[PDB]
């Protein structure tokens, strides 16, 4: 596929960063190229599309480099985004949920009125690794009674399970590593 | 009808947050309404062409919010979006800049090969407060030998004088409040 060539062509891999023996898989070169960026999101959105038809009613973006693709995501599908952050950031009532990232603690954060009950969202983030990010971001959303159709990355690190963590939550990437 | 009257009428104001005295400038139901989003992306693009026509290369978009809007900017300027990113979170080679951030001090980290000598950018982050994050992205850009044609925001609070900060790097916002 050479839209999806376009994509791939544009990832980037740093051995050792940021710690030993792993492999970082870099997304600048996809936003550096219109071209790679345009067929990432309408990637997403065909399958998006092709998948729940008009069931969608927001896409949510995961800080920091899913808010890359959320909006334009969104946009794509004649959707609003709907913003869960890095906690500490966000004004207003929120709500948490701690996940593990590295060696400690991370928590993602959701204002109370981001979503009523029932709102049916699609979660976009770069990349799913152990899943913990993305997991942490359906519970916030459970929490407001939304539903998690799916959620979607441009990359996925297969040996990691975040797909297993997910389910029965659906999940979709455009490129799969190790 | 009025773009303009399209995002402001969704900047939600948040006194007190995060300390006593200031008011919060949330960009978020902006992002959840496509057509806001829309006319924000919309506004900043013409601006942009009317002022630089074929001089710009690349959008550079601030970590985090300011990724909410790069991609989509450059998108719609048929452009790259190159990433600034808080120290710590970019592989490879990268250069790094200090800026005063509340009562202390942040960092902010760009890859070397982020753009080559000569290449002309347009900086975008949502908000342009005391202007410290942006004359650090700047300072960085500077550093690549790269021209720094004009930075922008969808929001400026200009009794914090951010637009002299950045001075002679001309400046543009959507909205302006005290
Ligand atoms: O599946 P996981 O093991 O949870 O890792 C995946 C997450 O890690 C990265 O975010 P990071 O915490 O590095 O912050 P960033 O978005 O600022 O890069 C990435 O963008 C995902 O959000
Ligand atoms: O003009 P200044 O006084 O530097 O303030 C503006 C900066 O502050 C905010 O980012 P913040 O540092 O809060 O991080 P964020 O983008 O993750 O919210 C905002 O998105 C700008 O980047
Ligand atoms: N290998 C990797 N590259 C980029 N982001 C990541 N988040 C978790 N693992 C990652
Ligand atoms: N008042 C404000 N609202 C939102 N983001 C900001 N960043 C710096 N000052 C801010
Ligand atoms: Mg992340
Ligand atoms: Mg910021």
């Amino acid at each position: 596929d050479s839209e999806l060539q376009l994509v791939e062509q544009r990832i980037r891999s740093f051995p050792d960063f940021p710690t030993p023996g792993v492999v970082f898989r870099d997304i600048s070169p996809v936003l550096k190229d219109p071209a790679s960026f345009r067929a990432a999101i309408g990637l997403l959105a065909r399958h998006l599309k092709a998948t729940h038809g008009g069931r969608i009613d927001y896409i949510a973006g995961l800080d920091s480099r899913g808010f890359l693709f959320g909006p334009s995501l969104a946009q794509e599908l004649g959707l609003g985004c709907v913003l869960i952050r890095k906690r500490g950031k966000l004004p207003g009532p929120t709500l948490w949920a701690s996940y593990s990232l590295e060696y400690g603690k991370a928590e993602l954060e959701i204002q109370k009125d981001a979503l009523e009950p029932g709102q049916r969202v699609v979660v976009v983030d770069d990349l799913l690794a152990t899943g913990g990010t993305m997991n942490a971001a359906c519970e916030l959303l459970g929490r407001l009674q939304a539903e998690v159709l799916e959620c979607v990355s441009l990359v996925e690190l297969t040996s990691l399970k975040g797909r297993e963590k997910l389910a029965p939550v659906p999940f979709f990437s455009l490129l799969q590593y190790e």
